[PDB]
């Protein structure tokens, strides 16, 4: 309830809108994080949109989505603290960086676990970048939360639509990058990037990965959203087994 009930261990990152801090609850020593949002220049209405959003997020309870726990208002002042689950495994961006540095591609089994658990998280969301996807202590996957929009789908750069299938395209880019350690479409300019995305061509993921995994990732990257598989069709794939799901 009160910021004074927690000790800040350290800053994890200073992403958009403020900081991400690893904190500890004094009462029982529970490790959490909170996000710092400067309500400073908001409106009596802007604050209302924020409150609606925070209520919505308080609604969600899914093992593959970072869990909301509490909100805290400061009086010294102008700061809203959104208290959330801490994911001890870090983010996928760091996994990819490590694979690069070690010259070591990621296990297919790990990619299949990310595919399964992120697809389930999206399914729940339906009633995305590596730095927004976290791992817990068992390498379970948790969806959380100027730059090149590497994952922008074709229809959304033609302003056509933003639907479930656009999410599927983004998941395709993420899994592709997990496999290749590079996004499917790269470019120095955003116009060049747009051309590459529109063309829809990319290299096969490395040959150490199964044809079946390549096939599903490629299908998610289809130029036509109606040729991309739904979450249900993804989860029906024979590649996806019990042990790829979350386990406490
Ligand atoms: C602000 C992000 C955040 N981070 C975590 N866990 C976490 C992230 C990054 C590392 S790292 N780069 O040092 O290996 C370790 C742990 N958990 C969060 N839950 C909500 N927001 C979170
Ligand atoms: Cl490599
Ligand atoms: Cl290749
Ligand atoms: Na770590």
């Amino acid at each position: 309830s009160r910021a004074e009930d927690y000790e800040v261990l350290y800053t994890i990152g200073t992403g958009s809108y403020g900081r991400c801090q690893k904190i500890r609850r004094k009462s029982d020593g529970k490790i959490l994080v909170w996000k710092e949002l400067d309500y400073g220049s908001m409106t009596e209405a802007e604050k209302q949109m924020l409150v609606s959003e925070v209520n919505l997020l308080r609604e969600l309870k899914h093992p593959n989505i970072v869990r909301y726990y509490d909100r805290i208002i400061d009086r010294t002042n102008t700061t809203l603290y959104i208290v959330m689950e801490y994911c001890e495994g870090g983010d996928l961006a760091s996994v990819i960086t490590k694979g690069t540095k070690e010259r070591q591609y990621l296990d297919e089994e790990f990619v299949l676990r990310v595919m399964t658990q992120l697809t389930l998280a999206l399914k729940e969301c339906h009633r995305l970048k590596p730095a927004n996807v976290f791992l817990d202590g068992k390498q379970n996957v948790k969806l959380g939360d100027v730059g090149t929009p590497y994952y922008m789908s074709p229809e959304q750069m033609n302003r056509m639509s933003y639907n479930e299938k656009s999410d599927i395209w983004s998941l395709g880019c993420l899994l592709y990058e997990l496999c290749a350690l590079m996004p499917p479409f790269t470019a120095f300019s955003q116009k060049e990037l747009a051309g590459k995305i529109r063309e829809g061509k990319f290299r096969r993921i490395p040959y150490r990965y199964s044809d079946e995994l390549n096939e599903i990732i490629t299908r998610m990257l289809n130029l036509k959203d109606y040729h991309r598989p739904s979450v249900e069709e993804i989860l029906e794939n024979p590649l996806i087994l019990e042990h790829h799901h979350h386990h406490h």
